[PDB]
């Protein structure tokens, strides 16, 4: 058999976020000014 | 057998979330002022 | 047998989301202020 | 002054694609058989 | 004064691809069988 | 003054690709047989 | 117990998308 | 006792996403 | 007793995406 659970990933937050500047996930090129 | 449950991916955030910037998941080329 | 239940994936928010500023998913060029 | 110039993503292929199995973006869940 | 250009991203392959089995960018869970 | 170019990045090939199993960028969790 | 022009602008405002309140004394506000 | 012109701005301002508060007692802003 | 001009901006303000507050005496601001 084979069994997997409960499992996560959290990129920014969790329970709470707040964001005045830029969050960028993957950017293969460009300028960020944060 | 195969058994697989309860995975998540959280990317900003979870139970409550603000924002005043900017937020891109993916970008390939670009100018982000934040 | 396969059995694969209970995944969710959440990009910004669940339950409650504010948003002042821009949020692009994907973005292949472009220019953002926020 | 900004200039962003000449940037590209790939995923599977280019010029040439040939596919006899699965290809999937994004998947939040399930059984794929190749 | 910024000038950002000629970047590139390759997942698989280019200027020949060929596949036979499976091929995912992103999940969240689940079986995969190749 | 700011000059960023000729970057890549390449996760399985260039040039040629051939695939008979599986390839998975990002997994949170599950099964993977090969 | 004078109260004047609390809060004062002098030229345009472009866009308000929170609160701008001259006096608070109770309650909530959720801008 | 004399209260006058607690926040002043004297031009534009470009964008407002949160609290211009001139005098506060009590109560929750949330901006 | 006499408060006047507790803050002053002379020229323009780009963006606000915070508290700007003349006199705090009490209460809770969240920006």
């Amino acid at each position: 058999g084979y069994e997997v659970h409960h499992q996560k990933l959290v990129f920014f937050a969790e329970d709470v976020g707040s964001n005045k500047g830029a969050i960028i996930g993957l950017m293969v090129g460009g300028v960020v000014i944060a």
